[PDB]
């Protein structure tokens, strides 16, 4: 029974969009699970096996309870029955209260393609007659949120991560192959000051909210507020 | 030091948009103040003096701590320096944490005109060199929300009012002259099943959120969520 | 030559979104046909064979002229050439003046997936060289509209159903397995006061329009008005 | 009891936005009245007295029943109580079923400023206690529409004017001082092929609708359709 | 190394949306390549072989350097890995600075389906580990623009084509089978004054910009302006 | 004949929104003039006379050719005929090719109120019969742009300021009273790391565009591009 299940297309997606929030939730003694849909086998830098090691270290730094690896294809997250079914299994295993996934308004098409698959899976996961690979019972997710990877958009709300910005930056620096040039690295948008740009975005959202750093989220489901109305 | 200050153009505006929420806040031992910008002197039904009595009874039913009467003109809420200054005084007296006002997308122009005046007043209230009628100190409101009177729009969030729907309906029935036909009443949009339409809207928003009844709100200021993310 | 062909993903979709409008059209002596894309085989309550009986009774209550059953998969309305072609056949058989389908902004992904298939089919149906399963001639639909199932959105227009609200409620009550708890029913969003929520929405749209009940529609095609400008 | 009352800021506004529609309505034996808010005294070409003659000829060409001249200031349509009251009088005299006014998304600020005044006047006109200059009874307008002058926007609906495009072009050519260069004319956006641009827009809207020419309109009030759903 | 690569679903798409711009670029001594995704085999008028001849003549009239023919299916531009890969090859062969494709808001679904495939291909083309059919190196497109075929929408920007409107009209008249009725033609939206409607749209966009004719474009990528800020 | 005239409500507005762009234009040997609508007499920090000195130093650092001081009231930028006329005079004196003003989506109401006045003034400035205080001839501004002060919104375009970011930061540091705490300063949103937040925003817009720093702008007038299409 995870409190949170956070999907990314590629390892490092969840950390870029909400690593400060994961670190915050783990410190509140929530159970947080991370699921990567792909092994990022088309990444310009690194290898599949090195990337897995880096992702395991990022998850340990944040205190995530489990890292689940799916093997859908990098640049191949086409809508299909079989891809949805694989994700339904993960949802029904973790029985999360809240699912997070990438926001679709992003230069990388895998981010929106991942969100479309995860939305179909959340619905199918709650239908008892829908059969997954492991024949697991129906599960109804209560909260569904979207985090930003490449975007800088006006979010529906923010979460204060002022106390976990260092844990987020450590989790990102775990992906040395992705963000840090080396003798054999090639130039990508990620190797040219990208962690400083994520920090700049979280500083701007923090300013909107009167704190040092905040992460932005969307919800398509209606938000119901209680303690946070007057705070 | 009010926790909440709720503005309307006319008495009954605040009750239609958020009477369930006021009743909820008062039961949480919050201090709630209501301010009507006008005496509703152009109301097709009733009189100024009868309307004041009805508004005092609605405020008592909800447990609001004080009802403040301004005398800006009904159908005359033109943007002016002097109208903004009158509202700044109310803000600086009550020192509210949260201000509520009408959402502007409404068939009645006074509702959007009231919101425009209250937005200018919230900003001017925080400027120490800005002088109000009573020479009061600067006050910075922390939360600013918009409630719906005539509209049915998709809100930014809802508040569960399932436990205070009866208190809301009692507060509305206090405005007998506005909602209940009599020997000398004239037809208005308010005298033809209007309280049942408010209840229908709050039932539909409750369905979006998985509760019996909820009230809808907007915020232009960024929402920062904490306990309500996972709830 | 049907005047109207109304598509749903599942039987009861068309009734929830526009059963009052179908009943209204049949009373105007229009020929109305209903097509369900799926047999709803993953429905939490009931069976495929019981659901068909209920759908035949709903169609009889509304006076629809024919109910067409397709066998695309429940939770499997992926965009495909073969799924579009199956729908093109139905369009070319019925030669409707107006096609109705679900609005895509809906918690159930099959509703938007159904609309995407029906949009592709309407275009392909008008292309003479496009071959359907029954080798039927090209047909150009004149009007294309979207109805709301789970949503409450601001529509492009409404239709007064004040005189057919009882026929709509009877058509919905025909789906006993879907809406009415029984000894062996499971909880769904449909078994917890859902017909009262549809009635509340149609009451709110009626208020916008000055009538008791109205159903909301969208059009992507430009509306051309004549008698209804001054009415 | 006019069927239609069409407001413009300046004479020629109503003709540019909806002269084909006025000509169509008059041929349907509707009573159409036109009201110009200003005498266009700051017009680069012509004079106040010449402009009035041209406006009287345009109204005669279209068959409008009366042309009402207000004297609010050109480039001075600031929101004021007294400007709203002057317009309320016109509404209460004509008792129109439908009011038309300029759409606000227009390079000329007087067009949106005129619409804002007319919206306030339509509401105040229906309030019996609101007193106009001539102490006239309350009047409730049923339909409220917006036409485009300088814009080319996607409208909410169109009206086929294929049969009245020549009457529209004659009404525009009545404003010789505005559209036709002369020995003493100065260059304006109106003197450089402007009637051909209005014709091009009405040709493009006609294409959207499958007719030769159509005029575009907006409505903020909900549209309720009946005969035009299936047409 | 093309300066420009313009994709259409069907030959004549690029000419309708941006033939004036292609003619303008060729006169500036830019290298312009055109790629048609389909052979338009379901076209109501003409044949595949006649259409190819007409497309070769249109390309010659505009001075395009090469016309590339893909064989994806007319009315079959479903998102697939293999369709994306075919387009990646064209991008990696031409190494364009700028890619143009259809805007998705269009009555013909192939136009949006083509844009979705081309967007996925532009991203995959820049990923070195992504393998195309011809094993070509990664290529990063710098500018990505959308042109309008059937639409008339408010664009993000326009390009003055006043000096190449005649070359555009000649390129369109090359498609005799598509636009000009004959003894054996059937009625389509294209055979009923369609070239005059394209000219009317370019006249309206020219008016917005103060020139005789202009073509409209969208960009999802951020525009960075320098010389055109002050022009 | 200024190339550029940039309006702010308060001195430091233009520098926050576009000081890098002004510095860039001056280095291109454009004539840039700055106009402040108010003397910022309600500023929590500093005095009117100190603020003028700081504004003169900021203008010198950027190389602006003239700084024009109007005396409209701080927190009193109500729409009025006389306020518009004062601004028309400045426009007709400077005869700018391009006018810049604040974007209206901003927590400070004076920023949107200033933009509304400047929009009315740009239109009235081009009307020869409209008389300003100095009886100056009509002037037609060619380009009209909006810059962001407090906002972080997705702009219509950016300008690369990578080479003038230091000049921008020097111009902002000239406003010591506004941004730098002192013995007698009070806390405002401007005294708590605000210049670092402006730099973070310009870093994020630079990332969208592939440069180090960029400033964001809006245009309501249609953009016509030529050299910047292919760049
Ligand atoms: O576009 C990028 O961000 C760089 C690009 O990396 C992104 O795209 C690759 C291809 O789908 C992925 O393998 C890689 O995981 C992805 N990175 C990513 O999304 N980080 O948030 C690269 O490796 O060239
Ligand atoms: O339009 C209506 O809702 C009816 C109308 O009442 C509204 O407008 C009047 C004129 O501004 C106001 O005096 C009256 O308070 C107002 N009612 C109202 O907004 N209730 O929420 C009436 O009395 O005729
Ligand atoms: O989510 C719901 O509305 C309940 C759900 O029913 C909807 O989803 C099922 C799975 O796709 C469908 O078989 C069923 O027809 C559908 N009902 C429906 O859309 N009614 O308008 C259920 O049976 O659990
Ligand atoms: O901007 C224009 O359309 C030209 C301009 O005419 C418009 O603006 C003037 C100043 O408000 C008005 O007197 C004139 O009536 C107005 N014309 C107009 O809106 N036609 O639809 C002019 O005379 O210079
Ligand atoms: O809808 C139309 O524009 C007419 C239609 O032509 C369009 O659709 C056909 C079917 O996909 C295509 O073969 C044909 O190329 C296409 N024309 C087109 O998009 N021109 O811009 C026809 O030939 O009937
Ligand atoms: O809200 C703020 O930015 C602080 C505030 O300063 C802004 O508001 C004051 C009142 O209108 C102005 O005098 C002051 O110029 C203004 N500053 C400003 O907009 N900087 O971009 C203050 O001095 O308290
Ligand atoms: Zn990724
Ligand atoms: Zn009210
Ligand atoms: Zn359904
Ligand atoms: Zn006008
Ligand atoms: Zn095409
Ligand atoms: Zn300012």
């Amino acid at each position: 029974n995870a409190d949170v299940l956070a999907f990314g297309a590629h390892s490092d997606d969840v950390e870029i969009g909400m690593g400060g929030t994961i670190a915050k939730f783990v410190k509140q003694e929530k159970k947080v699970m991370i699921c990567d849909l792909t092994e990022a086998e088309l990444s310009s830098n690194g290898t599949v096996s090195l990337r897995k090691e880096e992702a395991a270290e990022a998850a340990r730094i944040l205190g995530a309870d489990k890292r689940i690896q799916l093997t859908l294809p990098d640049r191949g997250l086409i809508m299909s029955d079989q891809a949805i079914r694989s994700i339904v299994t993960v949802i029904r295993i973790c029985r999360p209260k809240a699912v997070f996934m990438p926001y679709k308004k992003d230069r990388h098409p895998d981010h929106g393609n991942a969100a479309a698959l995860v939305e179909e899976a959340i619905f199918s996961a709650g239908i008892h007659k829908y059969k997954d690979e492991k024949s697991l019972p129906a599960h109804k997710v209560s909260k569904v949120y979207y985090y930003m990877i490449n975007g800088f958009h006006q979010p529906d709300f923010v979460i204060d991560i002022s106390d976990t910005i260092e844990a987020k930056k450590r989790s990102l620096n775990a992906y040395k192959s992705q963000f840090i040039p080396s003798k054999d690295s090639v130039s990508t948008p990620l190797t040219n000051g990208y962690i400083e740009i994520v920090e700049a975005r979280e500083k701007l959202y923090g300013k909107e909210a009167g704190v040092e750093y905040a992460e932005g989220f969307f919800s398509k489901r209606m938000l119901m507020l209680d303690h946070d109305v007057l705070g």
